[PDB]
């Protein structure tokens, strides 16, 4: 069928575009297919391994430098050696964690494309199964949910997971270990690699919070991948004659490594299912063409936002949580330590000043290293907005306080006497002595509120109709 | 001097506690110390290489199973082989990436402790310089800065970095690569180990946004680590006769590994400096035990705001960014769809409910897989608080607007009634219908606000002063 593999999706400066020359060939296949992807760290031998999957010497380019060689996703359509009527599709993948590119965002995109387009997903790692490998694999599986949610109608996304024959939809999982050298023992009893992986995904007793954080990744991985597997391979050669592996035959390699490669290939051939979409329809060439088009567009067409390409970004989100905590801490000392109404504007100035000389250092204690004090000035703006909100709350609370104090000391001594008492010949002469020598003098009771001083002026501007009015001229009549 | 190592900080159930048996022997040593600390991926040979630093076969316990063996931090004190009067203190720390333990919180704490206590830091890795290794190393670098901010007074943290002879404070860096297999080549030109390290730490051209994301880890690494070096080591044994390595002489090992380990040991002995605190003070026994104590209490004294366990959870916290996007869309709709003093309150509530439905459909379109709908209910509470904010905004808006209307349609009337032809009997016979005439003409005037009738009622209860006085005056006129 295909003499050589050709690039399916390109990767130029962080963009992903479906390759029309690969789409043209892909559209020409009508049989249902079996797809076998792969992912793994960069310079790990992924291309060398998928050469054995095709079973042909010479294939995906290997390379032997410290630079990454395989870029983008490369397909290779071959007839299935063990299942008649179906076409085996091998996908090669750009290595994870490249230092020359230094971009985790594109890494996760290629990872997600591999798992989504795969009906048999293969992970690659060196030495041991690792917590970092678990976190990266776990993080991808939910990103796969994000991608499908933007291009799939219903029947398997976030509404119905089990009891829908979904075990044929999600890809079967395989974990490969490279250059395994440790003895397969744990707690005393030896372990088969299947038992090793299951122990790595073994749940933890009960339900604490640190136990839930432990259990959460393993549970999600178990749900995502119905069937799981694990393999181990020794070093292909004893010394480092590792640049001539494209030219070396099987006898020069370690016989155990050849046996393990044959076992892995036999497992894949005899247990890989046919890729199917939601609904059980077997996926063929044109279906794959539309699938890769939709997924590539879903990645590079606006939506699907992921900011994995940093650690400072998530640290700054935690720092935003610290802004929330500092706001709570500031509100605690501004609500419980000090009262609701006020005494003087300078008093509130100093009060907010010391509350800030607490909150800012609380921020810096619970914070992270922020660039150019961007988040620091964001907290400053947030605290300024909160200070303005508290000043409005002060101008409202002190307004109510002054109105109520007038209604409780001034009104009960003015309204009850403004009816008939001030009809006497000279009520104003003693009303001034009443007001300006008792009411204003007692108004100096603490918690006046300097923002409510103008309310006194408004009240006087409202009282001019009984200061001199209501016939303050009865002396002339008498 | 010392026959064997001992634990310095025990790590039990994720808790770090200083070991008094180790603090006691620390307290009895007076000579200055050079401290070499190691970290790396778990089950890699950290303990094996630190055995070669002391140059004694059998030492730090190795462990040859797939389970982690070295737990916590283990200290060893020896006389300095090449610096008379100094003492070499080796710190072997628990490896990162444990699957049985499965907690990135504790691994980061152990990492940070090793960096802080080290006068010479050794990062151990497998295969190649790795972007994940840079991502973790960068994350640690900020972590050590923050930890020092909780136990160091001044002169070195966040205020004065350069031009303070700080090159002695921050530890030198050695990146050791294990089981190196690739040829040393890049862009066609061969590379030395240090050239490889600086090429992986080579910054990129100019100023884009992604390029700053690229440059950010490398800038921090090259800043906080003054002197950098890299070393490569081949496989110690051709076959995997690797479980009896502590019983193995140098003859049966590959001579290249012995040569590289000798060069690395020579570099360490001839270039590692005495540990210097802030200000240049050399470290001794009491100072090192004081450092250990204060850093242990710094870690275990409620100063743990930085976490990276379940990185998908932090990617979920980007639903907060989705919340901000929904809030931006909601506020834009309020600014454009509805005018600021909306019609009464029922229309406000209905349009707000429709806009909240639009906001929630935007939220479900953008976000995904809410954990027990926690972010859903937090967005509901945020929009509830925003409804309260728009409610007081409409309250003030109605206050301003109805005040403006009443003043523009009442002030000539209130001026002409204070000084006019209303003193004569029958003058109020025109006002007694005109006040409700004005009220009804306002009622016909649109765009009231929720507090329209209430505000007019307060105006009435504040404006019987210019009714009753002249009402009584009219009685005298009659
Ligand atoms: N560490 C390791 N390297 C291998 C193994 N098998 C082959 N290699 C070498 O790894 C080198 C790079 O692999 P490469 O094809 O670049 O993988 P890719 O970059 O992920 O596509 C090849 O030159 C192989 O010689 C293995 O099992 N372990
Ligand atoms: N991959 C690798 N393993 C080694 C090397 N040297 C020793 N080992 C083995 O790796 C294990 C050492 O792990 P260890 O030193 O305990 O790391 P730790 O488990 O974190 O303390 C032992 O089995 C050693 O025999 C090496 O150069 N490369
Ligand atoms: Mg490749």
């Amino acid at each position: 069928h295909m003499t050589g593999p050709m690039c399916l999706i390109e990767n130029t400066n962080g963009r992903l575009m479906a390759n029309p020359e690969a789409l043209k060939i892909l559209s020409a296949i009508t049989q249902p297919m079996v797809v076998v992807a792969i992912v793994g760290l960069y310079r790990t031998g992924k291309s060398y391994l998928m050469n054995k999957l095709a079973g042909k010497k010479k294939g995906f380019s290997l390379g032997s430098t410290v630079q990454s060689h395989t870029k983008g996703i490369w397909m290779w359509c071959v007839p299935h050696p063990k299942k008649p009527g179906h076409i085996l599709v091998l996908l090669d993948t750009e290595g994870l964690g490249d230092v020359e590119k230094g971009d985790n965002q594109n890494d996760s995109w290629i990872f997600a494309l591999a798992v989504l387009l795969s009906s048999t997903f293969v992970y690659n790692s060196i030495g041991t199964i690792n917590q970092q490998a678990m976190d990266q694999l776990y993080y991808v599986t939910e990103l796969t949910h994000r991608i499908r949610s933007k291009s799939s109608p219903d029947e398997n996304e976030n509404e119905v997971e089990d009891s829908a024959d979904f075990v044929s939809f999600f890809p079967d999982f395989v974990w490969t270990l490279r250059d395994f050298s440790l003895d397969l023992e744990a707690d005393g009893q030896p372990l088969t690699p299947d038992e090793y992986l299951t122990y790595s995904l073994k749940l933890k007793k009960g339900t604490s919070q640190k136990d839930e954080t432990f259990n959460l990744p393993r549970l999600c991985i178990r749900k995502f991948f119905p069937k799981k597997k694990c393999f181990v391979f020794d070093r292909p050669v004893h010394r480092r004659k590792l640049a001539q592996l494209e030219k070396l035959q099987d006898e020069e390699l370690d016989p155990e490594f050849v046996q393990q490669v044959a076992d892995f290939c036999s497992y894949i051939f005899s247990n890989s299912k046919t890729k199917t979409l939601s609904g059980g329809i077997q996926v063929n060439g044109p279906r794959l063409e539309s699938l890769v088009l939709t997924y590539v567009n879903a990645i590079s067409s606006g939506d699907l936002p992921c900011m994995e390409n940093a650690v400072l970004a998530l640290a700054q989100i935690e720092n935003s949580a610290a802004v929330q905590k500092a706001i709570a801490h500031y509100e605690q000392q501004m609500g419980q330590k000090v009262q609701l109404p006020t005494e003087t504007l300078q008093e509130l100035l100093d009060l907010h000043r010391d509350s800030e000389r607490e909150a800012i250092e609380v921020f810096i204690r619970s914070s992270f290293k922020d660039v150019d004090h961007l988040f620091q000035k964001e907290l400053a703006a947030q605290l300024e907005k909160k200070r303005d909100d508290f000043c409005k709350q002060n101008q409202e609370a002190s307004s109510d306080r002054c109105s109520a104090l007038l209604q409780v000391i001034f009104s009960p001594l003015e309204e009850e006497v403004k009816a008939g008492i001030y009809s006497k010949p000279g009520g104003y002469r003693l009303f001034v002595q009443k007001l300006q020598d008792l009411k204003k003098k007692y108004y100096e009771e603490p918690r006046k509120g300097i923002q409510a001083e103008e309310i006194l002026q408004t009240y006087l501007k409202s009282k001019e109709s009984m200061t001199d009015a209501i016939l303050q001229t009865d002396q002339t009549l008498t």
